[PDB]
């Protein structure tokens, strides 16, 4: 895991539960990097894992809900750190097909130790996608919070449905459907 995923992370923690929650769960993890952390370092995902499983049970937040605040935050890093790259695409259904194929081959030119997980387009329309994340990361939710901010982007919502095909969420199957325009609303 490279170490800007890292000290956004604990940028968040001191953010929303304070600067001793992030002194609490560092100090409750071990931690080759004993919490020292460079944007260009690349760490084991095991210390990110630890920091998570703290800070859960330190704060009662669930991990799932822990990782898609993070990674609704993280999409705000994307956007100022590449937008240009964003700026390539007008619409968010093709955004999100496009992970694999263009956005997170970018992502190993930056970081060519990048460990990214992989998403396979299973159906596709103009409104609809259907995709299968594999990680064993699981980190699922990292990637629905930023599902949910690239249709933010686009002044756009959808429902984003999960299936857990191993129960690890090793193996997600994303069921994403733009939502009724409510015109009247
Ligand atoms: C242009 C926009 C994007 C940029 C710049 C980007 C860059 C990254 C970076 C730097 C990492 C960390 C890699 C590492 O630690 O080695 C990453 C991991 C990840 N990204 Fe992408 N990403 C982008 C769009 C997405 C989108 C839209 C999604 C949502 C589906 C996405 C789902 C993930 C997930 C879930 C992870 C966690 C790693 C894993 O699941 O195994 N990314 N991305």
């Amino acid at each position: 895991m490279k170490g800007i995923i890292f000290t956004e992370f604990l940028d968040l923690v001191e953010d929303k539960f304070g600067l001793e929650m992030v002194d609490k769960i560092i100090t409750q993890s071990e931690l080759e990097s004993e919490g020292v952390y460079t944007s260009i370092g690349t760490y084991r995902f095991s210390e990110m894992l630890q920091l998570l499983q703290n800070l859960s049970a330190n704060t009662d937040v669930s991990i799932d809900d822990l990782l898609l605040t993070y990674g609704e935050h993280f999409f705000s890093v994307i956007e100022d750190s590449y937008p240009g790259l964003l700026a390539t695409y007008k619409d968010p259904i093709e955004m999100l097909a496009s992970i694999e194929n263009h956005i997170h081959v970018e992502v190993r030119k930056i970081y060519p130790d990048a460990e990214l997980p992989t998403f396979v387009v299973e159906e596709k329309t103009a409104n609809s996608l259907t995709m299968i994340y594999k990680s064993s990361r699981a980190m699922h939710h990292f990637g629905l919070g930023l599902m949910n901010k690239t249709f933010e982007h686009f002044n756009s919502s959808a429902e984003i449905i999960l299936e857990k095909i191993k129960e690890d969420g090793t193996e997600v199957k994303f069921i994403i459907n733009k939502n009724e325009n409510l015109y009247f609303q």
